[PDB]
Protein backbone atom coordinates (compact mmCIF):
# COMPACT_ATOMS: atom_id res chain seq x y z
CA UNK A 1 0.00 0.00 0.00
CA UNK A 2 3.46 2.37 0.08
CA UNK A 3 4.05 1.29 -3.28
CA UNK A 4 7.25 2.47 -2.63
CA UNK A 5 8.40 1.62 -6.44
CA UNK A 6 5.81 2.37 -7.97
CA UNK A 7 5.25 6.06 -6.90
CA UNK A 8 8.75 6.63 -8.38
CA UNK A 9 7.03 5.70 -11.68
CA UNK A 10 5.66 7.55 -14.32
CA UNK A 11 2.09 5.72 -13.72
CA UNK A 12 -0.91 7.72 -11.98
CA UNK A 13 -1.43 7.67 -8.20
CA UNK A 14 -3.84 5.80 -6.28
CA UNK A 15 -5.51 9.22 -5.98
CA UNK A 16 -5.06 10.15 -9.86
CA UNK A 17 -8.35 10.25 -11.53
CA UNK A 18 -8.44 12.05 -15.33
CA UNK A 19 -11.28 13.73 -17.57
CA UNK A 20 -12.07 11.88 -20.73
CA UNK A 21 -10.43 14.31 -22.36
CA UNK A 22 -7.20 13.51 -21.03
CA UNK A 23 -5.22 11.37 -23.58
CA UNK A 24 -1.12 11.72 -23.51
CA UNK A 25 1.79 10.79 -21.58
CA UNK A 26 2.82 11.39 -17.82
CA UNK A 27 6.40 12.30 -19.33
CA UNK A 28 6.60 13.56 -23.13
CA UNK A 29 9.56 14.55 -25.36
CA UNK A 30 11.84 11.85 -24.26
CA UNK A 31 15.49 11.51 -26.08
CA UNK A 32 16.97 8.35 -26.91
CA UNK A 33 19.91 9.61 -26.68
CA UNK A 34 19.47 10.31 -23.11
CA UNK A 35 18.88 6.39 -21.67
CA UNK A 36 21.23 5.34 -19.64
CA UNK A 37 23.44 2.95 -21.54
CA UNK A 38 24.73 0.09 -18.31
CA UNK A 39 22.56 -2.52 -17.31
CA UNK A 40 21.10 -2.17 -13.89
CA UNK A 41 22.99 -3.54 -10.66
CA UNK A 42 21.81 -6.99 -9.91
CA UNK A 43 23.12 -8.41 -6.30
CA UNK A 44 26.20 -10.39 -5.95
CA UNK A 45 26.58 -13.50 -7.74
CA UNK A 46 23.74 -12.90 -10.34
CA UNK A 47 23.73 -11.66 -13.89
CA UNK A 48 21.54 -11.03 -16.67
CA UNK A 49 21.36 -13.46 -19.60
CA UNK A 50 20.22 -12.93 -22.74
CA UNK A 51 17.59 -16.11 -23.54
CA UNK A 52 17.31 -16.91 -27.06
CA UNK A 53 13.60 -17.98 -27.10
CA UNK A 54 13.92 -19.83 -30.95
CA UNK A 55 16.84 -22.19 -28.87
CA UNK A 56 14.85 -25.52 -27.80
CA UNK A 57 17.49 -25.76 -24.85
CA UNK A 58 16.78 -21.70 -23.52
CA UNK A 59 13.17 -21.53 -23.89
CA UNK A 60 13.49 -24.96 -21.71
CA UNK A 61 15.03 -22.79 -19.14
CA UNK A 62 12.31 -20.26 -19.47
CA UNK A 63 9.44 -22.91 -19.73
CA UNK A 64 11.48 -24.66 -16.29
CA UNK A 65 11.43 -21.34 -14.43
CA UNK A 66 7.51 -20.98 -15.72
CA UNK A 67 6.81 -24.36 -14.28
CA UNK A 68 7.47 -23.84 -10.89
CA UNK A 69 7.59 -20.30 -10.27
CA UNK A 70 4.76 -18.30 -12.12
CA UNK A 71 0.99 -17.24 -11.11
CA UNK A 72 -0.93 -19.56 -8.64
CA UNK A 73 -4.71 -19.23 -7.86
CA UNK A 74 -6.05 -17.33 -4.91
CA UNK A 75 -5.60 -21.05 -2.17
CA UNK A 76 -2.39 -22.17 -4.32
CA UNK A 77 -4.44 -25.01 -5.99
CA UNK A 78 -3.29 -24.67 -9.76
CA UNK A 79 -0.52 -22.99 -10.98
CA UNK A 80 -0.34 -21.56 -14.55
CA UNK A 81 1.84 -24.29 -16.85
CA UNK A 82 2.27 -22.31 -19.90
CA UNK A 83 3.75 -25.08 -22.64
CA UNK A 84 7.14 -23.71 -24.82
CA UNK A 85 5.63 -23.72 -28.03
CA UNK A 86 3.47 -21.35 -26.66
CA UNK A 87 6.16 -19.43 -25.22
CA UNK A 88 7.69 -19.25 -29.03
CA UNK A 89 4.55 -17.93 -30.15
CA UNK A 90 3.89 -15.61 -27.26
CA UNK A 91 7.60 -14.10 -27.91
CA UNK A 92 8.34 -13.91 -31.30
CA UNK A 93 5.39 -12.25 -32.70
CA UNK A 94 6.27 -9.65 -35.77
CA UNK A 95 9.26 -7.56 -34.97
CA UNK A 96 10.05 -9.35 -31.78
CA UNK A 97 13.38 -8.48 -30.22
CA UNK A 98 15.45 -10.90 -28.41
CA UNK A 99 17.15 -8.35 -25.78
CA UNK A 100 13.51 -8.11 -24.87
CA UNK A 101 13.68 -11.37 -23.79
CA UNK A 102 15.69 -11.18 -20.47
CA UNK A 103 16.59 -13.69 -17.81
CA UNK A 104 18.94 -13.54 -14.37
CA UNK A 105 21.10 -15.89 -13.65
CA UNK A 106 22.72 -17.23 -10.25
CA UNK A 107 26.32 -17.57 -11.15
CA UNK A 108 27.11 -20.30 -9.05
CA UNK A 109 24.59 -22.72 -10.10
CA UNK A 110 24.28 -21.49 -13.99
CA UNK A 111 20.43 -21.67 -13.21
CA UNK A 112 18.17 -19.00 -14.65
CA UNK A 113 16.39 -17.79 -11.10
CA UNK A 114 14.01 -14.75 -13.05
CA UNK A 115 12.74 -13.28 -16.43
CA UNK A 116 10.89 -10.94 -17.27
CA UNK A 117 9.66 -9.89 -21.35
CA UNK A 118 8.20 -7.47 -23.88
CA UNK A 119 6.92 -7.72 -27.51
CA UNK A 120 6.16 -4.42 -29.61
CA UNK A 121 2.97 -3.61 -30.49
CA UNK A 122 0.68 -0.91 -32.10
CA UNK A 123 -2.05 -0.01 -29.12
CA UNK A 124 -4.78 2.37 -29.48
CA UNK A 125 -5.88 3.93 -26.01
CA UNK A 126 -9.06 6.45 -26.67
CA UNK A 127 -8.54 6.89 -30.57
CA UNK A 128 -4.78 7.22 -30.02
CA UNK A 129 -2.55 5.07 -31.16
CA UNK A 130 0.59 4.10 -29.92
CA UNK A 131 3.84 2.30 -30.28
CA UNK A 132 4.22 -0.05 -27.07
CA UNK A 133 5.69 -3.22 -25.24
CA UNK A 134 3.46 -5.74 -23.88
CA UNK A 135 5.05 -7.06 -20.76
CA UNK A 136 4.61 -10.34 -19.59
CA UNK A 137 6.01 -13.45 -17.95
CA UNK A 138 7.80 -11.23 -15.09
CA UNK A 139 8.71 -14.15 -12.87
CA UNK A 140 11.16 -14.47 -9.62
CA UNK A 141 12.38 -18.05 -8.24
CA UNK A 142 9.88 -18.40 -5.34
CA UNK A 143 13.14 -18.60 -2.62
CA UNK A 144 13.89 -15.16 -3.91
CA UNK A 145 11.23 -13.48 -3.16
CA UNK A 146 10.31 -10.46 -1.35
CA UNK A 147 14.12 -9.41 -2.34
CA UNK A 148 13.39 -5.97 -4.27
CA UNK A 149 14.14 -8.00 -7.79
CA UNK A 150 11.66 -7.21 -9.36
CA UNK A 151 11.91 -3.53 -9.51
CA UNK A 152 15.30 -4.43 -11.23
CA UNK A 153 13.63 -6.61 -13.94
CA UNK A 154 10.98 -4.00 -14.77
CA UNK A 155 13.60 -1.20 -14.85
CA UNK A 156 15.99 -2.83 -17.22
CA UNK A 157 13.05 -4.16 -19.57
CA UNK A 158 11.83 -0.68 -19.40
CA UNK A 159 15.53 0.92 -20.55
CA UNK A 160 15.76 -1.41 -23.37
CA UNK A 161 12.32 -0.87 -24.52
CA UNK A 162 13.43 3.03 -24.02
CA UNK A 163 16.33 2.70 -26.56
CA UNK A 164 13.96 1.21 -29.21
CA UNK A 165 12.28 4.75 -28.90
CA UNK A 166 9.42 3.42 -27.30
CA UNK A 167 7.80 4.84 -23.85
CA UNK A 168 4.94 3.55 -23.22
CA UNK A 169 3.63 -0.14 -22.22
CA UNK A 170 0.91 -2.12 -21.43
CA UNK A 171 0.40 -4.74 -19.18
CA UNK A 172 -2.14 -6.67 -16.51
CA UNK A 173 -1.60 -8.19 -13.17
CA UNK A 174 -4.00 -9.88 -10.70
CA UNK A 175 -2.55 -7.61 -7.93
CA UNK A 176 -3.99 -4.36 -7.43
CA UNK A 177 -0.86 -1.90 -8.14
CA UNK A 178 -0.97 2.09 -9.32
CA UNK A 179 -3.13 2.43 -11.08
CA UNK A 180 -5.64 0.22 -13.78
CA UNK A 181 -7.52 2.04 -16.68
CA UNK A 182 -9.78 -0.65 -16.50
CA UNK A 183 -10.54 -3.95 -14.17
CA UNK A 184 -11.87 -7.13 -15.34
CA UNK A 185 -13.52 -9.74 -13.28
CA UNK A 186 -13.46 -13.57 -15.17
CA UNK A 187 -15.57 -16.37 -15.52
CA UNK A 188 -15.57 -20.06 -16.26
CA UNK A 189 -18.02 -22.24 -18.46
CA UNK A 190 -17.35 -26.10 -16.90
CA UNK A 191 -16.88 -28.51 -19.41
CA UNK A 192 -15.69 -31.60 -17.65
CA UNK A 193 -18.09 -30.86 -14.46
CA UNK A 194 -16.91 -34.47 -12.98
CA UNK A 195 -12.83 -33.67 -13.25
CA UNK A 196 -13.28 -29.98 -11.76
CA UNK A 197 -15.60 -31.39 -8.80
CA UNK A 198 -13.07 -33.65 -8.55
CA UNK A 199 -9.99 -31.22 -8.41
CA UNK A 200 -11.78 -28.42 -6.00
CA UNK A 201 -12.26 -25.73 -8.96
CA UNK A 202 -15.78 -26.82 -8.89
CA UNK A 203 -18.40 -27.53 -6.02
CA UNK A 204 -21.46 -29.67 -5.41
CA UNK A 205 -24.78 -28.79 -3.19
CA UNK A 206 -27.82 -31.76 -2.06
CA UNK A 207 -29.71 -29.38 -4.67
CA UNK A 208 -27.06 -30.12 -7.08
CA UNK A 209 -26.00 -33.57 -7.19
CA UNK A 210 -23.39 -35.15 -9.06
CA UNK A 211 -25.49 -36.86 -11.93
CA UNK A 212 -27.18 -33.35 -11.84
CA UNK A 213 -24.16 -31.36 -12.12
CA UNK A 214 -23.24 -33.28 -15.41
CA UNK A 215 -26.74 -32.55 -16.91
CA UNK A 216 -26.81 -28.95 -16.45
CA UNK A 217 -23.48 -28.65 -18.64
CA UNK A 218 -24.30 -31.00 -21.22
CA UNK A 219 -23.80 -29.65 -25.06
CA UNK A 220 -25.29 -30.43 -28.25
CA UNK A 221 -22.66 -31.71 -30.48
CA UNK A 222 -23.92 -29.82 -33.80
CA UNK A 223 -22.32 -26.01 -34.53
CA UNK A 224 -25.09 -23.22 -34.86
CA UNK A 225 -22.52 -21.93 -37.94
CA UNK A 226 -22.44 -24.96 -39.45
CA UNK A 227 -19.42 -24.10 -41.78
CA UNK A 228 -17.18 -22.61 -38.95
CA UNK A 229 -13.92 -23.84 -39.71
CA UNK A 230 -10.17 -24.17 -38.58
CA UNK A 231 -8.46 -20.99 -40.12
CA UNK A 232 -5.98 -21.27 -43.20
CA UNK A 233 -3.19 -19.00 -44.61
CA UNK A 234 -6.01 -18.40 -47.27
CA UNK A 235 -7.92 -16.55 -44.46
CA UNK A 236 -5.63 -14.01 -43.14
CA UNK A 237 -6.49 -10.93 -45.43
CA UNK A 238 -10.24 -11.94 -44.22
CA UNK A 239 -9.70 -12.10 -40.69
CA UNK A 240 -7.91 -9.12 -40.28
CA UNK A 241 -10.95 -6.74 -42.49
CA UNK A 242 -13.39 -8.75 -40.23
CA UNK A 243 -11.31 -8.25 -36.37
CA UNK A 244 -9.79 -4.84 -37.35
CA UNK A 245 -13.61 -3.29 -38.24
CA UNK A 246 -14.51 -4.60 -34.93
CA UNK A 247 -12.24 -3.75 -32.51
CA UNK A 248 -12.31 0.14 -33.69
CA UNK A 249 -15.48 0.31 -31.31
CA UNK A 250 -13.12 -0.01 -28.01
CA UNK A 251 -10.94 2.53 -25.97
CA UNK A 252 -8.09 -0.04 -25.31
CA UNK A 253 -7.26 -2.23 -28.48
CA UNK A 254 -4.54 -3.33 -30.53
CA UNK A 255 -3.90 -2.16 -34.05
CA UNK A 256 -3.17 -5.17 -36.11
CA UNK A 257 -1.17 -5.39 -39.44
CA UNK A 258 -1.53 -8.48 -41.98
CA UNK A 259 1.22 -10.14 -40.13
CA UNK A 260 0.32 -9.86 -37.13
CA UNK A 261 -2.93 -11.45 -38.11
CA UNK A 262 -1.05 -14.21 -39.25
CA UNK A 263 0.97 -14.85 -36.44
CA UNK A 264 -1.37 -14.25 -33.88
CA UNK A 265 -4.66 -16.35 -35.34
CA UNK A 266 -2.83 -19.03 -37.43
CA UNK A 267 -3.77 -22.29 -35.61
CA UNK A 268 -0.90 -24.28 -33.39
CA UNK A 269 -2.00 -26.94 -31.36
CA UNK A 270 -2.05 -27.13 -28.33
CA UNK A 271 -1.76 -23.41 -28.76
CA UNK A 272 -4.02 -21.22 -30.68
CA UNK A 273 -7.12 -22.32 -32.26
CA UNK A 274 -8.60 -20.09 -34.70
CA UNK A 275 -11.86 -21.07 -36.41
CA UNK A 276 -13.70 -18.70 -39.50
CA UNK A 277 -17.46 -19.04 -41.46
CA UNK A 278 -16.22 -17.87 -44.69
CA UNK A 279 -19.25 -17.36 -47.23
CA UNK A 280 -18.90 -16.04 -50.99
CA UNK A 281 -14.35 -16.29 -50.04
CA UNK A 282 -15.41 -13.56 -47.77
CA UNK A 283 -14.58 -14.17 -43.68
CA UNK A 284 -17.87 -13.51 -42.01
CA UNK A 285 -17.45 -14.49 -38.01
CA UNK A 286 -14.71 -15.94 -36.23
CA UNK A 287 -13.73 -17.94 -33.26
CA UNK A 288 -10.43 -17.66 -31.08
CA UNK A 289 -8.93 -19.35 -28.02
CA UNK A 290 -5.68 -19.99 -26.29
CA UNK A 291 -4.82 -23.07 -24.71
CA UNK A 292 -3.57 -22.48 -20.90
CA UNK A 293 -2.95 -25.51 -18.82
CA UNK A 294 -2.83 -25.06 -15.12
CA UNK A 295 -0.23 -27.43 -12.70
CA UNK A 296 -2.71 -29.34 -10.07
CA UNK A 297 -0.97 -28.51 -7.13
CA UNK A 298 -0.74 -31.84 -4.96
CA UNK A 299 -4.27 -33.82 -6.15
CA UNK A 300 -3.75 -37.49 -6.50
CA UNK A 301 -5.21 -37.72 -9.02
CA UNK A 302 -5.10 -35.13 -11.78
CA UNK A 303 -1.73 -33.31 -13.10
CA UNK A 304 -2.86 -30.86 -15.39
CA UNK A 305 -6.51 -29.08 -16.05
CA UNK A 306 -6.84 -27.98 -18.94
CA UNK A 307 -8.10 -24.90 -20.06
CA UNK A 308 -9.06 -22.70 -23.54
CA UNK A 309 -9.18 -18.87 -22.97
CA UNK A 310 -10.94 -16.92 -24.87
CA UNK A 311 -9.32 -14.51 -27.46
CA UNK A 312 -11.63 -12.75 -30.10
CA UNK A 313 -14.39 -13.52 -31.30
CA UNK A 314 -16.82 -11.89 -33.66
CA UNK A 315 -20.24 -12.46 -36.01
CA UNK A 316 -21.82 -11.00 -38.36
CA UNK A 317 -24.29 -14.02 -39.21
CA UNK A 318 -25.53 -15.06 -35.80
CA UNK A 319 -26.03 -13.74 -32.61
CA UNK A 320 -23.15 -13.19 -30.28
CA UNK A 321 -24.97 -16.04 -28.03
CA UNK A 322 -24.71 -18.32 -30.66
CA UNK A 323 -21.31 -17.61 -31.87
CA UNK A 324 -19.72 -18.33 -27.88
CA UNK A 325 -22.05 -21.34 -27.68
CA UNK A 326 -20.27 -22.62 -30.51
CA UNK A 327 -16.84 -21.21 -29.36
CA UNK A 328 -17.27 -24.03 -26.21
CA UNK A 329 -18.35 -26.51 -28.27
CA UNK A 330 -15.14 -25.85 -30.20
CA UNK A 331 -13.28 -26.04 -26.93
CA UNK A 332 -15.02 -29.34 -25.83
CA UNK A 333 -14.15 -30.88 -29.46
CA UNK A 334 -10.78 -30.15 -28.40
CA UNK A 335 -10.53 -31.85 -24.91
CA UNK A 336 -10.45 -28.73 -23.04
CA UNK A 337 -12.08 -29.65 -19.28
CA UNK A 338 -13.68 -25.68 -18.59
CA UNK A 339 -13.70 -22.45 -20.85
CA UNK A 340 -12.20 -19.28 -19.21
CA UNK A 341 -13.71 -15.67 -20.43
CA UNK A 342 -13.33 -11.91 -19.06
CA UNK A 343 -15.99 -9.65 -19.12
CA UNK A 344 -14.57 -7.51 -21.58
CA UNK A 345 -15.75 -6.75 -25.59
CA UNK A 346 -19.68 -7.85 -25.56
CA UNK A 347 -18.73 -10.89 -23.25
CA UNK A 348 -20.37 -10.43 -20.13
CA UNK A 349 -24.22 -10.47 -22.04
CA UNK A 350 -23.69 -14.14 -22.74
CA UNK A 351 -22.04 -15.44 -19.29
CA UNK A 352 -25.69 -16.07 -17.31
CA UNK A 353 -27.19 -18.01 -20.77
CA UNK A 354 -24.38 -19.83 -21.65
CA UNK A 355 -23.89 -21.41 -17.87
CA UNK A 356 -20.98 -19.41 -16.97
CA UNK A 357 -19.88 -19.18 -13.57
CA UNK A 358 -17.91 -16.00 -11.79
CA UNK A 359 -14.64 -16.67 -10.62
CA UNK A 360 -12.36 -15.39 -7.64
CA UNK A 361 -11.04 -12.60 -9.19
CA UNK A 362 -10.50 -10.36 -11.52
CA UNK A 363 -7.31 -9.21 -14.27
CA UNK A 364 -6.22 -5.32 -14.12
CA UNK A 365 -5.17 -3.93 -17.02
CA UNK A 366 -2.08 -0.98 -17.02
CA UNK A 367 -0.74 1.54 -18.97
CA UNK A 368 2.97 2.74 -18.48
CA UNK A 369 3.45 6.40 -18.68
CA UNK A 370 -0.09 6.73 -20.30
CA UNK A 371 -2.66 9.17 -18.37
CA UNK A 372 -6.34 9.21 -19.61
CA UNK A 373 -10.15 8.33 -18.16
CA UNK A 374 -9.95 4.77 -16.68
CA UNK A 375 -13.30 2.80 -18.49
CA UNK A 376 -15.94 -0.23 -17.56
CA UNK A 377 -14.83 -3.57 -18.70
CA UNK A 378 -16.51 -3.28 -21.97
CA UNK A 379 -15.04 -0.96 -23.72
CA UNK A 380 -11.60 -3.13 -23.44
CA UNK A 381 -11.24 -4.79 -26.30
CA UNK A 382 -7.62 -6.41 -25.96
CA UNK A 383 -6.93 -9.98 -24.39
CA UNK A 384 -3.25 -10.68 -23.33
CA UNK A 385 -1.43 -13.78 -22.77
C1 LIG B 1 7.96 2.07 -21.62
C2 LIG B 1 8.36 0.62 -21.24
C3 LIG B 1 7.93 0.32 -19.79
C4 LIG B 1 8.17 -1.17 -19.54
C5 LIG B 1 7.72 -1.59 -18.17
C6 LIG B 1 6.18 -1.56 -17.86
C7 LIG B 1 5.83 -2.10 -16.44
C8 LIG B 1 5.92 -3.61 -16.36
C9 LIG B 1 5.63 -4.09 -14.85
C10 LIG B 1 5.60 -5.59 -14.90
C11 LIG B 1 4.33 -6.23 -15.51
C12 LIG B 1 4.42 -7.68 -15.46
C13 LIG B 1 3.11 -8.31 -15.92
C14 LIG B 1 3.12 -9.86 -15.95
O1 LIG B 1 4.17 -10.56 -16.03
C15 LIG B 1 1.78 -10.57 -15.74
S1 LIG B 1 1.23 -10.49 -14.03
C16 LIG B 1 2.23 -11.94 -13.46
C17 LIG B 1 3.41 -11.54 -12.59
N1 LIG B 1 4.14 -12.79 -12.25
C18 LIG B 1 3.78 -13.46 -11.14
O2 LIG B 1 2.80 -13.13 -10.47
C19 LIG B 1 4.50 -14.81 -10.94
C20 LIG B 1 4.60 -15.18 -9.41
N2 LIG B 1 5.27 -14.09 -8.71
C21 LIG B 1 6.55 -13.73 -8.84
O3 LIG B 1 7.33 -14.26 -9.64
C22 LIG B 1 6.95 -12.56 -8.00
O4 LIG B 1 6.02 -12.40 -6.91
C23 LIG B 1 7.04 -11.22 -8.75
C24 LIG B 1 8.14 -11.23 -9.74
C25 LIG B 1 5.77 -10.87 -9.47
C26 LIG B 1 7.25 -10.06 -7.77
O5 LIG B 1 8.50 -10.31 -7.06
P1 LIG B 1 8.56 -10.30 -5.46
O6 LIG B 1 9.78 -11.07 -5.10
O7 LIG B 1 7.21 -10.70 -4.97
O8 LIG B 1 8.65 -8.80 -5.11
P2 LIG B 1 9.96 -7.85 -5.10
O9 LIG B 1 11.01 -8.38 -5.99
O10 LIG B 1 10.23 -7.69 -3.67
O11 LIG B 1 9.35 -6.39 -5.67
C27 LIG B 1 8.27 -5.77 -5.05
C28 LIG B 1 7.75 -4.64 -5.97
O12 LIG B 1 7.22 -5.41 -7.14
C29 LIG B 1 5.86 -4.90 -7.38
N3 LIG B 1 5.12 -5.91 -8.07
C30 LIG B 1 4.79 -7.09 -7.56
N4 LIG B 1 4.13 -7.84 -8.46
C31 LIG B 1 4.07 -7.08 -9.60
C32 LIG B 1 3.52 -7.30 -10.87
N5 LIG B 1 2.85 -8.44 -11.19
N6 LIG B 1 3.65 -6.27 -11.80
C33 LIG B 1 4.29 -5.13 -11.50
N7 LIG B 1 4.81 -4.88 -10.31
C34 LIG B 1 4.72 -5.85 -9.34
C35 LIG B 1 5.36 -4.71 -5.96
O13 LIG B 1 4.09 -3.98 -6.01
C36 LIG B 1 6.52 -4.01 -5.32
O14 LIG B 1 6.55 -2.60 -5.68
P3 LIG B 1 6.13 -1.51 -4.62
O15 LIG B 1 6.94 -1.53 -3.38
O16 LIG B 1 6.07 -0.10 -5.39
O17 LIG B 1 4.68 -1.99 -4.21
C1 LIG C 1 -7.10 -22.49 -12.56
O1 LIG C 1 -5.71 -22.20 -12.56
C2 LIG C 1 -5.23 -20.96 -12.21
C3 LIG C 1 -3.86 -20.85 -12.14
C4 LIG C 1 -3.28 -19.62 -11.77
C5 LIG C 1 -4.05 -18.53 -11.43
C6 LIG C 1 -5.45 -18.64 -11.52
C7 LIG C 1 -6.35 -17.46 -11.18
C8 LIG C 1 -6.13 -16.37 -12.19
N1 LIG C 1 -5.23 -15.43 -11.88
N2 LIG C 1 -6.77 -16.42 -13.35
C9 LIG C 1 -6.55 -15.58 -14.28
O2 LIG C 1 -5.75 -14.56 -14.08
C10 LIG C 1 -7.31 -15.53 -15.52
C11 LIG C 1 -8.56 -16.15 -15.32
C12 LIG C 1 -9.48 -16.14 -16.35
C13 LIG C 1 -9.10 -15.50 -17.51
CL1 LIG C 1 -10.28 -15.48 -18.81
C14 LIG C 1 -7.89 -14.88 -17.73
C15 LIG C 1 -6.97 -14.86 -16.71
O3 LIG C 1 -5.75 -14.25 -17.02
C16 LIG C 1 -5.06 -14.65 -18.24
C17 LIG C 1 -4.53 -13.45 -19.01
C18 LIG C 1 -3.39 -12.75 -18.27
N3 LIG C 1 -2.24 -13.68 -18.19
C19 LIG C 1 -2.65 -14.90 -17.50
C20 LIG C 1 -3.85 -15.58 -18.14
C21 LIG C 1 -6.06 -19.85 -11.91
CL1 LIG D 1 17.31 3.39 -10.05
MG1 LIG E 1 12.52 -10.44 -5.04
Amino acid sequence: MDYKFWYTQPVPKINDEFNESVNEPFISDNKVEDVRKDEYKLPPGYSWYVCDVKDEKDRSEIYTLLTDNYVEDDDNIFRFNYSAEFLLWALTSPNYLKTWHIGVKYDASNKLIGFISAIPTDICIHKRTIKMAEVNFLCVHKTLRSKRLAPVLIKEITRRINLENIWQAIYTAGVYLPKPVSDARYYHRSINVKKLIEIGFSSLNSRLTMSRAIKLYRVEDTLNIKNMRLMKKKDVEGVHKLLGSYLEQFNLYAVFTKEEIAHWFLPIENVIYTYVNEENGKIKDMISFYSLPSQILGNDKYSTLNAAYSFYNVTTTATFKQLMQDAILLAKRNNFDVFNALEVMQNKSVFEDLKFGEGDGSLKYYLYNWKCASFAPAHVGIVLL
